[PDB]
């Protein structure tokens, strides 16, 4: 269009002229920084214009703004400052409207938008954000009520931060698709660091270590019931009367109601988050073990009632899985809670991509041997073939495991390359690779720590709403402003303290 | 010559003298830095001067300055204008003569030159040079047809690019022998990327993912073949009558003609390129051991029909290498296919040279140990204790394994100074060069995988010329430009798409 | 406070006023950067003000000047010249009183202070802090007695550096609970590390290379009267007459006195520094372990006594850690003495934390593996499965290690499973953590050799006390200055060397 | 001395004084940074000074100036230019003198003396320094016979950097006791660099390759006079009338022959060199070791002439020493001859220093083991104990290696507390420090190869003098320049070439 090509072409008479006589025209003029063009648009003799009209698509002028935000630190400075004029230009035309309250037609809220879209400057700065024009003020959220020097103690708006019964600051933050860029170190920023400090500290540990001892009892039940599992006969073994058979039977029903549990606590986040199934393992893969012991368990107790022996099978890969996602509830420690966050990325990455490199050496090999041995032991048969090559890779085999071969200089000579290069190549080279995946989730990934809390934290608070929702609310209503119309501005604020020397 | 000598000792007046009263004389003052001088000789009173005359060795006033550019950042600013403005000057006294169309005695033009010898800045400009002045744009290559604001759309000229009946711009950055010092990143100029990028989304992704299904059951079918292959008698095993017999001839039919198949595809290439033994390796070693593997299979055949039974042996080398070569259609992948060129380096390089410094110790401590044994097991025999010893390097070994020795102390401190010097140390450095090797080529080398995909699409493109050779051409033949002649210059255009804020 | 609020405001109209008509007032002003207004508030016409009034906490107006520094290079050089601008008016008042010679009601002086805090820069300038008005040079403590030019010797004053009857700068810098953040580098100041060198070069280097022999002695004893024990009958055996017999008891006896002497030395220093339990092995590592190994003994000792088999059961383990704990002694050398810091750092920290994530997977394979079999060889006990499962983890483990298992698919698929999670891949991030520790600990720990140094130097002089305690006193009672009441200043200074180039 | 303090303290009234009316007083005053006082002390109306006259101690004034040179850029420039200045003086005063051919009492000269202490900027700037004013060209090096532009050839004096019947430049750089800070990089200066390449590339290429292949020759005869030697009866053995045993008696002499020429050049060598036992093995490791495996075959035919048969214990030992020392002459390659100085580089630090440190841990715990057990397998000897617990640290241990053990519980903790301490801890440092140790001397020690070149040339050179000394002389006897007092000086130059394009 013309009338918005003039604008996105940097020409002011042009404009003028338009208006005496982001696809939005506010949006548009606002994205490519014309910013006096914002005010002169705003209002004009011959018409004014308005901006909590929303755009077809959805998005209105803060939207469309905070659209545009690459995440550049110059970048950052130019939107952060250009929102705060168009925030204080629409506080000057009327402050009665609440922009920012205003939300899309899909109910997301500027801030909360920033936070999905990672957007880590707009974000930060809207959060913590403090005017000194005390008429303008209204709409600070960063406020210092009291400095006493040294300390300047500061107040939080954090209105939807935690208290939101829609998508909030941290539920986009932990409970999102992780695809965005900085959610690593997105939740650092002044007012959610120390809220989630202080739910952890207060609310959230005892919940949490809680949890991890049941766990352990479950688990030591559960161990318990399978080893003392009855041998004789054909399942259902009816029960007898004994203490310890008693004592058992109890062990197995609290551990098929932990596997029940387990898989309903499954399916209902399956069915609650929607995660597509090429990001199933990378965002939520402490999420899909917990399932898979449970339906092994689940498997178990079928094949258990229906007179089937095979369900030892079942049941043990359930016990050995049930063992170790005891690593999940590592996440609360900060010097421990790093080796559950290596074993989960050195699985789906360096020893996936390397088993395909592997496996094609072990069969053409394998494949190789079993056709050079006559077999005139019984080594033809291609799966002891295959396991007698594996054990060399793990520095357990043995050159002279076969005699069938009427060739033994090209049988050596093969059985020696397979060594040299699965055993003294692959394996020096895999290792090489886990040495840089540990490097960096060691290095930059301390704070992996501080990402599995806050989800552990949204995943407690939404458990015990029924308990306390309301009552287990954070911040203090606290009056820190005045509102234009006259009305005490009483915020959910959340003290915090800090100290400054240089600036004096 | 004195002539020269006085341009070359940066002299003015004894140039303009001359005038009045590289080795080319314009050639020799322009890659001095002249400038100047090269506007004064290209035009005079006295008598004037012709660029389009070719040398005698055959390098013109542009191949001449594209000779001198060493790849330095001022020198490219340098190299790249001076060049600017001999196009300028020649456009200026005729632009009827295409000097870059023109070509050296060999074929070469310009942009291939400067290809072939890695100037990566001078390649990157032509490649993608705008000119303002309309009167001038003649010879601009990456043109603005339209540029809406944020989105300045542009077109690239691809004459030579792409369909050129010649040595192009791609097939010598993927053709050629290698030892250029920018190959690896010098294809990620604006023009040549996205080409790429669009041959393979569009022509080439396919006909690549069906070779490799193609070669994964060719492999399938030589192994069902080799590992039924019968056992009683002495080849050719006569037909039996039989559905597995009948079968089984079918797919030993099959497996030789991949064999043949590959060895003529690994002739015609080395005669194709004539590669230097010193470089027969470290430029194609995906293409020796494509050949090599065939030539095991046709020594196979050839033995099995000369009443020999040997065969099996050169057929289970050629089954193994055929199963480990499959690493070679992981180029199509970024994620894993930095695992085939990591064993490709590691083979080379680190377990090339430290073979020397091993067998000089295998060695050493082999005849050492063997004439300490008396044999008074037979393990006087030199393989047996080379291998007794080998064992030790792959922590399989036993102190113990021979008593014929007369000295106990003398046996065990050999041993134990074997086994610390190359279980414990040699070992430990050869897995520490390795670790450097991965670091390089794992931080580095990431974009080997591009130039991988380069190779293969130029290989493909080469074989799908009877197929589709014209109608498979990148680009439209798009309206950009006209000529001083008044003919509109419809050029092979390739569209691009980019974005800029800052300038506004 | 109002007064004080004022103060912390910057406000010097106020205070002016106030004047007419930290939580000290002085203090409260000087730690706020107002400098002039300490020299207003110190005299003033209306009413002058003291320094040497000390606070009811118990913190001076220097011990305050202190408490503020936080170890920042604009903060070092604000501080060590606000404290230089308050020494110099102290002295202007009255040069008799002595200010830092004054402490607080705990015994703290200002430098004794500093060093505990962790104050390097403050600690560094007053260990040598030079003057050059010679009216104001009472108080300076780096000299420069005579500078020939190239070289200019200095003397620094270790007052209370040494011979101090109170906690002095090496004490508290090696006899601390190791929080403080720069005890590694804060002792290569100028005075404290050559008075160290002088200490160990003249008096202590004999009686350290004396202790380890004597001790090198004592294990010898020990171990050939541990290797030769009786082993008929009960024990007490009672002594035989033969001359072995004799010498061996000799031996026992040898080794029990110099079990008691470390029990008591390690409980001794339990008393004297009380060190908190979750601090007990930071801090002092190398202590508990000599500690522990006279446990074993005494307790061996007791079950010897109480005829008892066991005995050899306490008294094997006390050998072995008598003969591991000579790396307590590589303290002492450079190149070695980082070896024993390796171990107390991996031994605690990256082995630690580590074996709870493999406990975890091996008790959790465990349990699955001896559930899974039936034991229809008794390697259905707990303990013997899981020592199967282990080997598997330092490569000598074997896959076919049972029979009884029903299910052979099942079964070994656990078995590879346990090997690939933990022989593979535990057991290579175990070892790349192990790499960083390594390369913390040898590239920036190569000073703790200087920091034992320390320890042990300290221990030496504290333990040869009743020897020569005043005798063995470093540094000359030399004269370097005046006071103002006219006597000589004889200061316990220690020459020291130093050579300078550019000033010229 | 106070004639000598007042220059020291850069007093210029004082210093015309005195004149009116380093220990000597030019090179005092020269080291001060004075310069003009060098100037005024030189010539003066009361009286003149000499610089000729040398200095008691045996300094004259350009060795006491490159004495204070302390390797500084800045330090280098000043050092550089006062020597410069000192020449111009020289020259003025009276040119006839030879400042610099002048010597020590000692021998040395300033260059011989900077090079040996290792002052690189001087010896670089000396080496090749080029003077522009004519009349001043006289004691100039580093020439420019003519300049053509691009390329400006240049020529270098080398006057006793080659043809030196005394320390030459190259003599010094590689036959001393390699103490020198910068003698690995100190070689890469203009002259000596493409001495060392030429000499190397011309006549001492083939000297080395022809060593190295009679090496292997005399190794392989020597290697099939052991294998075959004979097994009945006792040395000597009389000769057969076989042709084997005639053949192998030949190979016999041969070997001892070798072995008396090492054995000899060893000697030889330790007694031109005189190597201090502390420098032993770090300065000529390469020149023990062929020395060792001469002596251990001289001690071999020792025992086999005087009846006896432990000769072989000997022969075996020089035997693998002679054939492992084959890294000797990978000197002569880059990419190949790393691995020899890695070798070296670790046997001596990461496997000497950390043997200490497992050597405790291994006869601790056989100790403890070993006294557990009470034998009532021969398990009982210390030496079995010590050799079952080493097999665990190259993990072909076993845990149930024994039963006399009365106590099953202490022996398995005691056994899985050794193999987690050793093979698990220890092993999995050494190789992080060798990872450093590779690190360092594969990315820095890049030069090792062209300093051990430098000594093989060296060697080579001092070999071949009585085939060609005068006539295997490098560069030619050139003229570049004339001598004040008339006479052409022809010089020993050596061509050189060189480009430079930004100067123009
Ligand atoms: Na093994
Ligand atoms: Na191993």
């Amino acid at each position: 269009t013309a009338l918005h090509i003039a604008i996105e072409r940097r020409n002011m008479t042009l404009v003028t002229l338009l208006v005496e006589n982001g696809e939005l025209p506010l949006s548009l003029a606002a994205c490519t920084n014309q910013l006096a063009i914002v005010k002169f648009l705003l209002q004009n003799s011959w018409q004014p214009a308005d901006i909590s009209a929303r755009d077809s698509v959805g998005n209105t002028v803060l939207h469309a703004l905070v659209e545009v935000a690459d995440n550049t630190v110059d970048n950052t400075k130019f939107v952060t400052s250009m929102y705060n004029e168009i925030l204080i230009l629409g506080a000057k035309l009327h402050p009665t409207l609440k922009l920012e309250e205003i939300t899309n037609r899909k109910g997301l809220t500027p801030l909360a938008l920033a936070a999905s879209s990672g957007k880590i400057g707009v974000l930060a700065y809207i959060l913590q954000r403090e005017i000194h024009e005390p008429e303008c003020r209204h709409l600070s959220r960063k406020f210092t009520e009291w400095a006493y020097g040294p300390v300047h103690s500061s107040l939080y708006d954090l209105s939807c931060i935690d208290t939101c019964e829609k998508n909030s600051v941290l539920e986009v933050i932990a409970y999102s698709s992780s695809e965005t860029p900085n959610r690593h170190d997105m939740l650092l920023v002044e007012p959610l660091n120390r809220l989630l400090q202080d739910k952890w500290d207060r609310f959230v540990k005892r919940i949490f270590y809680f949890n991890f001892f049941v766990y352990c009892l479950y688990m030591i039940i559960f161990t318990a019931a399978a080893y003392y599992r009855p041998v004789e006969g054909l399942p259902p073994y009816k029960l007898k009367n004994t203490v310890g058979d008693y004592f058992r039977v109890t062990g197995e029903i609290l551990s098929v109601s932990g596997g029940v549990y387990f898989f309903f606590r499954g399916i209902q986040y399956f069915l609650q988050r929607r995660p597509s199934l090429k990001s199933l393992f990378v965002d939520s893969y402490s999420e899909i073990l917990f399932f898979v012991q449970s339906l092994f368990m689940l498997v178990s107790v079928v094949l258990y009632f229906s007179q089937r022996k095979e369900y030892v099978a079942s049941m043990v890969f359930s016990l050995a899985m049930g063992w170790t996602n005891m690593l999940y509830y590592t996440r609360g420690f900060q010097q421990m809670g790093i080796y559950a966050v290596m074993i989960e990325k050195m699985i789906l990455r360096d020893l996936c991509r390397f088993m395909f490199v592997y496996l094609v050496f072990l069969f053409g090999f394998s494949t190789a041997v079993v056709t050079l041995i006559e077999d005139g032991n019984s080594y033809n048969s291609l799966y002891s073939t295959c396991l007698e090559l594996f054990k060399f890779t793990i520095g357990m085999g043995d050159l002279e495991f076969t005699e069938n071969y009427d060739f033994k200089a090209v049988f050596i000579i093969l059985l020696l390359a397979y060594v040299i290069l699965t055993y003294i190549l692959l394996l020096n080279m895999l290792i090489a690779l886990m040495g840089e995946t540990v490097n960096k989730i060691a290095q930059e990934s301390k704070n992996i720590w501080k990402l599995q809390r806050a989800i552990t934290i949204l995943d407690t608070e939404k458990s015990f709403l029924k308990c306390m929702r309301k009552a287990f609310r954070s911040g203090k209503l606290l009056q820190v402003g005045f509102t234009p119309d006259g009305k005490d501005d009483y915020r959910w604020c959340f003290r915090v303290d800090e100290v400054n020397w240089t600036t004096w």
